[PDB]
């Protein structure tokens, strides 16, 4: 049947939300379309792309993306990685299906944190894929 679509959302789509796209891409499949957005732009982080590159899944070409209304409005599930109280989480519209799934933030620390925070959305994804 017809593609359902996740957006995973964020600050800045460069971490959690790019180690997202690249398992949600490999797990849920064809079937799918896995797209992440941020209420800013601030690249791809090199250790989320390093992170990524050791369990063998290239994220280096993804792009960091703003927050587009008409994928919000059409997605089947908009997950926030954003911590709600943290620092410039973006804002949702009603009626759109949403879940906020909980990572800390990788941001400035060492490589172990990134591998820890992309194993910990591996198997939320697993699990997403699995309800
Ligand atoms: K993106």
């Amino acid at each position: 049947m017809d593609k359902k679509t996740i957006y995973f959302i964020c600050t800045g789509n460069s971490a959690r939300s790019q180690m997202a796209e690249g398992w949600g891409k490999e797990i849920l499949g064809e079937g799918w379309n896995v797209y992440s957005a941020g209420i800013e732009t601030h690249g791809v982080n090199p250790k989320a792309i390093e992170a990524m590159k050791e369990v063998d899944i290239d994220i280096s070409n993804h792009t960091s993306d703003l927050i587009d209304n008409d994928i919000l409005k059409q997605s089947d599930l908009v997950v926030t990685l954003c911590s709600d109280a943290d620092n410039n989480c973006p804002i949702l519209p009603p009626n759109v299906k949403k879940e906020h799934w909980g990572f800390d933030d990788p941001a400035g620390k060492e490589w172990s944190e990134f591998q820890r925070v992309r194993d910990e959305i591996k198997l939320a994804i697993e699990k997403f894929k699995l309800r």
